[PDB]
DNA sequence: CGCGCGGGA
DNA sequence: CCCGCGCG
């Protein structure tokens, strides 16, 4: 029973609660942003307002709670209405809130009933210096209920079931609301420009005689000097206002051991007078689901009210189409009140804008279930896979004798031995080509695989997996291994966990899943999961199409390609790569920056849009931008320069992983391709310099990385090491090794290294990292794509400009008006689900894995 | 090259 | 708050 809350709850009368629970028969947390993390990491009881847990259930990451008819008599009813998605109770209400009219007793004893008022006592009040009514204007969340009092609503509901066709914003009963308020600042009664921040200012300084605002505001008011109430909503066409109902609601997700234990812990340990009444002794709860404590509670006149206006209003739909409605209303009501557009314009275009949006977010995610569900071009057959086996048993053969008659097994120049440990090895520069890994100095024998992870000995079950992966390794002389699913899973968390452990940088216990890691220096290698038919991590649809493995232990089984290391003969190809690094770097190109704190230095470039620059409007770090502007030969020589550069690292790994432009074609959008780097599926190039990085899982990058490194200069190298600690290996980089890795569901780090001589390891990671590409595809489908190379110059010399005039705080102004301007054109695409890449739309991130196989042998 | 300013949130 | 940016 591990629960967690958010952090500005009553979370040590809730422990109490948990106490007085553990001796009869636990632990309360407060991570950040629990909202956002629940959703990715289900794969406890949560504590969160319901319209979330709409998005959980549709999600399938609740439990369907099964309370008593005499335990759901102990609540409200609208309360049980809330939690309840496709007729089924998602959660337990716990807290009730909305909004409520707030007003200062000594300039207004008597407080408003209707709306129709207001502009009458404004009238009174500015001839004291005062004003009648000060509430945030800038979210909808605050003038909904004046807008929705006479009618309108957000989506139709029947039937236990939100329409999402029928939106009411462009109803009589919305015009007529949003019209008054209009009018109130048409008359200067209220200001258009009153924010949150404003509002509460005036409010408890004694300005204004009332406000808007919901339970949180009442903590600040009572540090002030304001004899304050708190009542119901003013009536607007003696209508009652409806304000938002969020339910503070305790669900437990469906990947839970205690379910009817946590299910009685829920029922009759917390939704107690006795348990409710700890956590409201710890922070304030607002009124309450239970109906035997809000009767104590709303004796509090303020409780009263919030109770009031939350059953005169809506409860808030839990669908998370409701985000396309938040959009088109707020430019409604700014237009509205700026003058940019009638009442009745405004409230028509959002009526169309929201609807338009609901539907192609519903499009999107049955699109998305295609994505993830996408089989790679069918080569495999029983006829291939026999063919496949006799060619790589072949050269198995041959590549024996090759090692009897030049005495070792090398790469490169460096002698190949599985039975050692490289743990420090030599690099010779002979001349001005990359430095060549000669010699390993340091050595130990080399740990066995861990149990989860298995050397494939049959040429059969290597064709059958190569054919369907896509996967097609230097013949007879590479390594396949099958690695299970839940144990890869169980490995990546002890890995974090280690890191966590050692200070969040490498210490004994990251040294000590090391060194039972194995050494694959010099190996070109796959590591392909297998998921057992469920009869998490990973989301492979077991409805797909089945091939018939030959070997039996495949049965029930999809596998998946989550890592592979590949050894590049160096040639025309290395040198182009190399040759685009030097450039690049010797050319300024690279933007330093410092990673995970001050875990490494990494240097990056690429077509990344860096939004906390200003004036950034086109892709590239600041000193692209720069470059095609400043210079006297060619502007685009360096987007040449990366494009060769993603193109020539892509085009060797293609040519081993099939699979790879495979997953480019199926993610990257038609807006989203002019913004990767070629046609590759890498925008963004790290580089770094002798570094080590600490043990870790990239989230927001794409479902397959590729990281090179090469060698300059000649000297020894100690540690250094790459480690996939979760598929129990590690190895040293030698001429020209790549890895390729889903980074999302790998962990992954780099040892620290210790250097002799003047060597130089320049690692490099070609990724993609999505809201650099979405955010362009947005600046592109905004003001054209062609067009940002010219929007970049005139902001870079607008800037500049007013530096040269009236100082850098000139130039800082202008950079944040273009930020404002550059920021409302993208959130207006990404309103009309304009994308660079395709993204779960559950999680906000990229797929897992790609091109699950399953295998099924009757 | 250390450090303030800065954006999205 | 983080695989930026530009100023002293
Ligand atoms: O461990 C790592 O090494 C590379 C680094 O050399 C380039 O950034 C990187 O991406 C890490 O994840
Ligand atoms: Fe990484």
């Amino acid at each position: 029973l591990v629960i967690w809350i958010n952090g500005d709850k009553g979370y040590n009368g809730l422990a109490e609660v948990g106490k007085k629970f553990e001796k009869d028969t636990v632990t309360v947390e407060h991570p950040d942003k629990l909202e956002e993390k629940f959703p990715q990491v289900a794969a406890d009881i949560i504590f969160w307002a319901h319209d979330r847990f709409g998005g959980y259930a549709q999600s399938g990451l609740l439990a369907e709670i099964t309370p008593a008819a005499a335990f759901q008599d102990k609540l409200y009813p609208f309360t049980w209405d809330a939690v309840r998605y496709n007729g089924k109770l998602i959660a337990y209400p716990i807290a009730v809130e909305a909004l409520s009219l707030i007003y200062n007793k000594d300039l207004l004893p008597n407080p408003p009933k209707t709306w129709e008022e207001i502009p009458a006592l404004d009238k009174e009040l500015k001839a004291k210096g005062k004003s009648a009514l000060m509430f945030n204007l800038q979210e909808p969340y605050f003038t909904w209920p004046l807008i929705a009092a006479d009618g309108g609503y957000a989506f139709k509901y029947a039937a236990g079931k939100y329409d999402i066709k029928d939106v009411g914003v462009d109803n009589a009963g919305a015009k007529a609301g949003l019209t008054f308020l209009v009018d109130l600042i048409k008359n200067k009664h209220m200001n258009a420009d009153t924010d949150y921040s404003i509002a509460e200012a005036a409010f408890n300084k004694g300005e204004t005689a009332m406000t808007i605002n919901g339970p949180w505001a009442w903590s600040n008011i009572d540090t002030s000097a304001v004899n304050y109430g708190v009542t119901v909503l003013p009536t607007f066409k003696g209508q009652p206002s409806k304000p938002f109902v969020g339910v503070l609601s305790a669900g437990i997700n469906a990947a839970s051991p205690n379910k009817e234990l946590a299910k009685e812990f829920l029922e009759n340990y917390l939704l107690t007078d006795e348990g409710l009444e700890a956590v409201n002794k710890d922070k304030p709860l607002g009124a309450v689901a239970l109906k035997s404590y809000e009767e104590e509670l709303a004796k509090d006149p303020r409780i009263a009210a919030t109770m009031e206006n939350a059953q005169k209003g809506e409860i808030m739909p839990n669908i998370p189409q409701m985000s396309a409605f938040w959009y088109a209303v707020r430019t409604a009501v700014i237009n509205a009140a700026s003058g940019r557009q009638t009442v009745d314009a405004a409230l028509a275009a959002a009526q169309t804008n929201a609807a338009r949006a609901a539907a192609m977010s519903v499009a999107l995610a049955s699109e998305y279930q295609l994505v993830q569900n996408a089989q790679l071009p069918q080569r495999w057959s029983q006829s291939a896979r026999k063919s496949l086996a006799i060619l790589e048993a072949t050269a198995r053969k041959e590549a024996t004798a090759q090692m009897e008659a030049a005495g070792g097994s090398f790469c490169g120049q460096f002698p190949v031995d599985p039975a050692f440990k490289v743990l420090s090895l030599e690099y010779s520069a002979p001349n001005p080509d990359i430095a060549r890994a000669i010699r390993r100095v340091d050595s130990v024998p080399n740990p066995p695989l861990p149990s989860h992870v298995v050397a494939i000995q049959s040429t059969a079950v290597d064709a059958d997996l190569s054919l369907a992966m896509g996967v097609s390794l230097t013949p007879g002389r590479h390594t396949s291994y099958l690695v299970d699913a839940r144990a890869l899973q169980q490995s990546n968390s002890a890995a974090v966990a280690a890191r966590k452990a050692d200070g969040d940088k490498w210490g004994p216990a990251c040294d000590e899943m090391f060194r039972g890691c194995r050494c694959v220096t010099g190996q070109e290698v796959v590591f392909y999961t297998a998921v057992k038919e469920p009869a998490s991590l990973f989301k492979p649809s077991f409805d797909g199409p089945a091939f018939r493995p030959s070997w039996g232990e495949l049965s029930g089984k999809a596998t998946g390609v989550v890592a592979c290391v590949l050894q590049v003969p160096i040639g025309k190809e290395t040198d182009i790569i190399c040759a685009e690094y030097d450039n690049l770097v010797s050319k300024g190109q690279f933007a330093t920056v410092d990673r995970f704190g001050g875990d490494h230095t990494v240097n990056m470039t690429g077509n990344a849009l860096i939004q906390n620059d200003g004036k950034a409007i086109s892709k590239g770090y600041a000193v692209a931008h720069r470059a095609r502007v400043t210079s006297n030969v060619y502007g685009k020589a360096n987007d040449v320069s990366l494009q060769r550069l993603a193109e020539t690292v892509w085009s060797v790994v293609e040519k081993r992983l099939s699979f790879m432009p495979a997953y480019r074609d199926l993610v990257i959008t038609e807006q989203g391709k002019p913004f990767m780097l070629g046609a590759t599926a890498t925008n963004i190039i790290s580089l770094t310099e002798n570094q080590g990085v600490m043990l870790h899982l990239d989230t927001d990058d794409g479902v397959w990385t590729i990281i090179l490194w090469f060698h300059r200069h000649s000297g020894i190298i100690a540690g250094g090491e790459f480690v996939l600690p979760s598929l129990g290996i590690s190895f040293q980089p030698l001429d020209f090794t790549i890895v390729v890795f889903a980074a999302n569901t790998i962990v992954h780090g780099t040892r620290p290294l210790q250097t002799t001589g003047k060597i130089i390891r320049w690692g490099s990671s070609h990724f993609l990292r999505f809201k650099d590409v979405n955010a362009l595809a947005q600046l592109g489908a905004a003001y054209g794509v062609d067009e940002l190379d010219a929007k970049q110059r005139d902001q870079l010399e607008e800037v500049d400009a007013a530096n040269s005039k009236d100082g850098v705080g000139a130039a800082r102004r202008v950079a944040s008006c273009m930020a404002a301007e550059r920021k409302a054109a993208i959130e207006a695409q990404k309103a009309a689900c304009v994308r660079g890449v395709v993204m779960n739309p559950c999680t906000g991130r990229m797929p897992s894995l790609l091109f699950w196989q399953v295998w099924r042998k009757p």
